């Protein structure tokens, strides 16, 4: 995917409503919030949380699971799971 492509995918899930057709579950922000961390920061920082605390533990290990991509490597990966996940929910959104 183009860059401007990923650029556009971060802003649509940037600009999404609080009340619309397309709503992301907590697993699909897990995985957006990995894939961004790895095509933005790199690697993961840090070791692996207290498991109490249990959104900074998922977190994570989301973005440890993504641990040796490039940038270019996940942003093609989040363009395509944000295709997917508006395609399984009604209202595709696809890039260009
Ligand atoms: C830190 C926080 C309070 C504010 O995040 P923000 O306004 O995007 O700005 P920050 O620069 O502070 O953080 C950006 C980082 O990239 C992520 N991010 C930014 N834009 C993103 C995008 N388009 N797609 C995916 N992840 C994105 C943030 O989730 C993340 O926070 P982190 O550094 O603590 O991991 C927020 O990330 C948070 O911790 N709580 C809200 C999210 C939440 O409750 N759960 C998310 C995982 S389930």
């Amino acid at each position: 995917m183009s860059a401007a492509d990923f650029e556009a995918a971060v802003a649509y899930v940037r600009s999404l409503p609080k009340d619309g057709p397309v709503q992301l579950d907590n697993a699909a922000k897990l995985q957006f919030y990995s894939l961004y961390k790895q095509a933005t920061e790199g690697d993961v920082t840090g070791s692996q949380p207290w498991a109490v605390q249990v959104e900074a533990r998922a977190k994570w290990d989301a973005w440890n699971s993504c641990k040796g991509m490039k940038s270019e490597d996940a942003k093609a990966a989040y363009v395509q799971r944000l295709i997917e996940v508006t395609s399984q929910k009604g209202h595709p959104w696809n890039p260009a």
